[PDB]
């Protein structure tokens, strides 16, 4: 019926650092995923009102999208690269949870997930 507030993208109390891994996650991984033809359902939080999906935020309790991930990286929100990778993982599993095997949106998520996994397999060593 009503959308929750979007996930936090900035907290001035959180300690910050810039690493080559987080740089890679923003400059390569997110950049590549963003421009993929199937990215568009994932570029912003699910607006369950506009989409008229009253059960979405009843089923999905940890929302995540790429707009939020991107603002996180841009804000130096992430200390660990694994925080960011987990957020991409939550976004994908959210899609598979709410929707059903064989739905168009699930086929789109799957293709995005394989691209993501390929790019994280080439994640540089901390340096
Ligand atoms: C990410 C996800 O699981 N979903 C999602 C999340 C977001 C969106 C979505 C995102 C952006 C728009 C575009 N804007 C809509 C509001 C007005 C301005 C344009 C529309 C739907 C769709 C969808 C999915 N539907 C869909 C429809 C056609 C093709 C592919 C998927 C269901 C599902 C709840």
């Amino acid at each position: 019926s009503m959308n929750p507030p979007p996930p936090e993208t900035s907290n001035p109390n959180k300690p910050k650092r810039q690493t080559n891994q987080l740089q890679y996650l923003l400059r390569v991984v997110l950049k590549t995923l963003w421009k993929h033809q199937f990215a568009w359902p994932f570029q912003q939080p699910v607006d369950a009102v506009k989409l008229n999906l009253p059960d979405y935020y009843k089923i999905i309790k940890t929302p995540m999208d790429m707009g939020t991930i991107k603002k996180r990286l841009e804000n130096n929100y992430y200390w660990n690269a694994q925080e960011c990778i987990q957020d991409f993982n939550t976004m994908f599993t959210n899609c598979y949870i709410y929707n059903k095997p064989g739905d168009d949106i699930v086929l789109m998520a799957e293709a995005l997930e394989k691209l993501f996994l390929q790019k994280i397999n080439e994640l540089p060593t901390e340096e």
